């Protein structure tokens, strides 16, 4: 019906920030021609949400729709990881999204970390979504102590979903991390099948007490 | 209404410093049969901080587990958490939030700010944030509907402030839509910049809950505060 497509000229921004051209594709492949919107926003660190293009109306009438788009990433900005996505609703409700990463101040291909105490947090088999009925969703968490000193550590888990729901996932836990050591769990939550349909974020964040850095984690399940 | 949620903090306002804060928590059964549901409280802050109300010596391995309540009856519990100092400077939301086995959501929310006065505006170092729904709109028709916002900035500072504005509705099914482009204004000491900026919920739009979020910085400075507010989709 919709298919949505993101590219980035570029994915890996200095500390200073810089400038990004999206590519944007939208296509109206089924026999039936559509009205639709759509817009473009970017996710970002520290609670960080801000647009890219404007809510635009467009009515195939189907054709193919190509828009070349950029944004500056200002120094200001936290470094970390980013999201962009274009996101198109079509008339008729359903949602399509095409999402990029870039980062900035950060390597693409490293794991998050706090100074040396690094932060792996997966999906463990990368479950996307759940029934209606109900499911489970376990999660990996790693943190690795590579310092020559130990980490003194919180870290816990929520799952931000809708109706403003903030479910807890994990309980804020607090470790102190010998040089070379890592803390290692995994953590699932149950989706009992009274939690309201639609997207949740599971939100992990980890802390080093003594710098008082905040390093935050987000992975995505919806609940049909 | 099957069930009626209350939240009470011990206090409302904390030094930088951080501090303890203690919660009542009351879960009635309104009905007039047995309900049964689960519940637990967290807490949302600035810097898209997000944490479980619960802490543990340990490893977490607990599930959540459900609740019931007879006819007319209550619950009653206190829940304590610390805001370390580690955490940002701002406003807080706790809320005590209910999903009954039949699936409907309640919640109770209180606020406490942590380092800044509690009945005041935001600011920028003297310069303030009002953005308010204009007319009170807190909800709109799955139909569609449109929902005005004031924003006044007002430079208390000797100085002029070069600010950064922007708006964005945070809602279902991972949508961000913009609502207002990203704006530079150079705002002179003692003046106000006042504007009103609107979004149509149109009609395709999810069901559910958005938060209109609004972003100010100081890009001298380099700080950023947020104001988020909500608008639910019917
Ligand atoms: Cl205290």
């Amino acid at each position: 019906v919709i298919e949505a497509n993101l590219s980035l000229n570029q994915n890996q921004l200095a500390s200073n920030g810089g400038y990004i051209s999206s590519q944007l594709g939208i296509r109206n492949e089924s026999c039936e021609t559509v009205k639709f919107k759509y817009w473009l926003s970017i996710k970002g660190p520290e609670g960080i949400y801000f647009p890219a293009k404007a809510v635009v109306g467009v009515d195939t009438a189907g054709r193919m729709l190509n828009v070349t788009r950029g944004f500056w990433v200002p120094e200001y900005m936290a470094d970390g990881k980013y999201t962009v996505s274009l996101q198109v609703v079509a008339e008729n409700g359903k949602v399509f999204k095409a999402n990029q990463e870039f980062v900035k101040g950060v390597d693409l291909n490293s794991l998050p970390e706090l100074n040396g105490l690094t932060i792996d947090i997966k999906n463990q088999f990368g479950i996307n979504s759940v029934e209606s009925t109900g499911g489970f969703v376990p999660f990996t968490v790693d943190l690795n102590n590579g310092r020559e000193g130990e980490a003194n550590v919180e870290f816990w888990m929520t799952a931000v979903g809708p109706d403003g729901l903030i479910i807890p996932v994990n309980a804020r836990e607090k470790w102190v991390i010998a040089s070379g050591d890592t803390y290692s769990k995994v953590r699932g939550i149950n989706f009992d099948k009274s939690y309201p349909a639609g997207e949740y974020t599971i939100n992990a964040q980890v802390v080093d007490i003594v710098s008082g850095e905040r390093v935050e984690q987000s992975m995505t399940v919806v609940k049909k």
